[PDB]
DNA sequence: CGCTAAATGGTT
DNA sequence: AACCATTTAGCG
């Protein structure tokens, strides 16, 4: 059992790097207000944003 | 194969 | 509950 995997829209991909680029990290409240505002989970914005940070880090190392 | 979403197991 | 580090796996 395994969940399929999101293909996000260029609207939604482009909102989740403006919101990357002005905060690192969400507020669970910043982080549903998101999620909302792209017709996306509350888990798939946590998850987009965790694996966003992991890229950053390679990427500035 | 590369990029990256989701899953696993641990950390805090 | 959320994050971290790493792994697994879907898709272009």
């Amino acid at each position: 059992p395994r969940k399929a995997r999101t293909a996000f829209s260029d609207h939604q991909l482009n909102q989740l790097e403006r919101s990357f680029e002005r905060q690192k990290y969400l507020s669970v409240q910043d982080r549903m207000d998101l999620a909302a505002a792209l017709n996306l989970t509350d888990t798939q914005v946590k998850t987009w944003y965790q694996n966003r940070r992991t890229k950053w880090k390679r990427q500035t190392a």
